[PDB]
């Protein structure tokens, strides 16, 4: 299924994954795209950090939700 | 003719330059400028991204312009 992330700077980036894909691999995923490291990025969904260690269905993120990005 | 740079923290960066100059040049200056990589630098100019295989005058980018660098 296909996702969305937004950056602070304003720009959307559409990834494909799957439910059992991990927040890890995501992170890898937007590092391969944008070369941000996964230990610069944080991901929040409907105002939840999500952690390395679980996967999209377990925040029930269904097809075309959009995901916020932030750098530290 | 000299060009300007501004990066996301409110750096500005002059670069000399000549209209026959690729997109792909002016990168390579400015990684040796500020050290970092072409493949992380996005270059904007009148809210358009610039392609490495195309030059200045291609966009009619004259004295004085100000390019806006976005990183990845």
């Amino acid at each position: 299924m296909q996702i969305f992330v937004k950056t602070l700077t304003g720009k959307t980036i559409t990834l494909e994954v799957e439910p059992s894909d991990t927040i890890e691999n995501v992170k890898a995923k937007i590092q391969d795209k944008e070369g941000i490291p996964p230990d610069q990025q944080r991901l929040i969904f409907a105002g939840k950090q999500l952690e390395d260690g679980r996967t999209l269905s377990d925040y029930n993120i269904q097809k075309e939700s959009t995901l916020h990005l932030v750098l530290r």
